[PDB]
């Protein structure tokens, strides 16, 4: 405990004991509001010191579906609730490498991603280089899984920019690990579902923040040339050519039609080419005429674009509803029959039916290291499908016809043999498990838990190994 407080207040349980997802509700026995990384150490190595091993689980902003940081009858680590006037001030400045050649800044293992970009910004003009959709979300959660968005095709997943972290192991032992230091513990924690450890520091990697971005929307009725469009701009910037800085791309609700949405930064040095390089690049591509839709606005306010749509939602009470999701990595040579079978087949044009925005979006499997725990399709250029549902409240039918049309998406994947993966697996059941990493993958992942967390207290609600 050392530092920290342990909490059985009603609010922080009933907290603790929800997510997102809004439906898994498994409860725990207390709430851990640690000072430090020693006292989540303390409270970890009791864990695996009792008799009857109590679960413990590490929560960020509680964004998960099926209950992955919830700990039943054991111990939630509030990880993301802020630790007071001496932890602000104690938060460490960015600091140069010339061996890495720039900047990088250590951070809570719980901080939001949108308090890393308010510091960075405000010392140096600095800030992460790959992101989420929505900042809103701890360092620690993202990284255990591999924080993806329109930067993820050049700079890698959140998981490609990170050189360092502090793991508190399932036995309670602090262990600092990075490619050249502790190399199994790294890889493993990184993608690896919180499974090996908890992470009290991670050591971001920065660049110098651009001050705007043009804001580009185009719409496609043509999949084979939308698909085409977004494959052409994720090859470019090989050696830091020309290229867009963002590329994500959606299934619009009307035929179908497809949304590619690009963004391009810019400074006061670069203010003056941006026109020309956004014309240059729009004028290679196939959209329709005359559907061009774009926004000029600060660097920040298009990163935090999610929650500015999260506190219109708020007020509609449109926002703590259940959110049946399911994220997809679908191999590019199969995203064709994958629009086919399900944006056209499952959906049947209408979407809509999707009960919410669905992305779509490809990437380069070369910016994610194999050695990383995450696990993506067995092919170079794969896409996130990303079904981003919400149930209508107090409506049970709409959470079980979102539901179904889940398990019909997967059911056509595993039907057609596509070789998708899910993103956030909520699998569950142990030959699934072993499916969704293979034979290679699943040894691997089994050893580490054998070695970082044998008593299988950590993460319990991912339900891989048996607590
Ligand atoms: C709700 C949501 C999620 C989301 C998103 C937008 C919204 C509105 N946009 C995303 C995006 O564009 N790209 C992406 O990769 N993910 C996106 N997400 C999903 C999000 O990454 C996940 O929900 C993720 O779990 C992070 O959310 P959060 O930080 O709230 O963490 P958690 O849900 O409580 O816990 C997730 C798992 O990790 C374990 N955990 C938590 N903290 C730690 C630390 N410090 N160390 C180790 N493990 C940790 C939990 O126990 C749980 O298993
Ligand atoms: O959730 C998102 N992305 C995500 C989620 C889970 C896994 C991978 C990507 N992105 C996003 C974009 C616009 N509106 C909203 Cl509510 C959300």
């Amino acid at each position: 405990v050392g530092g920290g407080r342990l909490s059985v207040d009603a609010s922080d349980i009933a907290e603790a004991s929800r997510d997102f997802g809004g439906v898994a509700r498994a409860e725990p026995m207390a709430v851990f509001h640690p000072r430090a990384a020693g006292d989540v150490a303390g409270l970890v190595g009791a864990a695996f010191r009792s008799a009857r091993g109590f679960r413990v689980s590490a929560r960020g902003h509680g964004h998960s579906i099926s209950g992955q940081a919830q700990a039943a009858g054991g111990v939630v680590v509030d990880m993301s609730r802020g630790r007071g006037p001496g932890a602000a001030v104690a938060r460490a400045l960015p600091v140069h490498s010339a061996a890495l050649g720039g900047h990088y800044v250590d951070v809570w293992g719980g901080e939001l991603w949108v308090d890393v970009l308010n510091w960075t910004l405000s010392h140096g003009g600095l800030a992460p280089r790959s992101w989420t959709d929505y900042l809103y979300l701890s360092v620690g959660g993202t990284l255990s899984n591999a924080g993806i968005s329109g930067q993820a095709f050049h700079h890698g997943p959140q998981i490609s920019n990170v050189y360092e972290l502090d793991v508190v192991t399932g036995k309670g032992e602090v262990v600092t690990c990075s490619e050249t230091e502790n190399p199994d513990l790294f890889f493993g924690v990184l993608g690896g579902l919180g499974q090996f450890g908890i992470i009290t520091r991670a050591r971001i990697a920065l660049e110098r923040a651009p001050k705007r971005v043009r804001w580009i929307r185009a719409l496609y009725s043509n999949f084979s040339e939308f698909t085409a469009d977004q494959e052409r701009l994720i090859s470019l910037g090989s050696g830091g050519g020309r290229r867009f800085d963002y590329v994500e791309g959606f299934v619009v609700a009307a035929s179908v039609l497809y949304c590619l949405e690009v963004t391009k930064n810019y400074d006061d040095e670069t203010a003056g080419s941006v026109d020309q390089d956004v014309d240059t690049l729009l004028g290679e591509l196939n959209f329709l005429p005359g559907t061009v839709f774009t926004t000029d606005l600060p660097y920040v306010d298009f990163l935090d674009r999610v929650h500015k749509a999260e506190l219109k939602l708020r007020a509609k009470g449109m926002w703590e509803v259940p959110h049946p999701w399911l994220n997809l990595f679908v191999p590019a040579s199969r995203i064709a029959d994958f629009d086919r079978g399900v944006f056209r087949g499952v959906l049947g044009g209408r979407t809509a039916g999707a009960g919410g925005p669905v992305l779509i979006y490809p990437m380069n499997k070369h910016k994610w290291d194999p050695r990383s725990s995450a696990v993506t399709p067995d092919e170079e250029v794969f896409y996130l499908v990303a079904f981003l549902r919400s149930a209508l409240p107090g409506a049970p039918e709409s959470l079980e016809a979102l539901a179904r049309q889940n398990q019909r998406i997967l059911d056509f994947c595993a039907g057609t043999g596509i070789g998708a993966k899910q993103y956030l697996p909520g699998h569950k059941a142990r030959h699934e498990w072993a499916e969704h990493f293979g034979a290679a993958r699943w040894d691997r992942f089994a050893r580490l838990k054998a070695e970082f967390d044998p008593r299988a207290i950590l993460a319990a609600g991912q339900g891989i190994f048996r607590p």
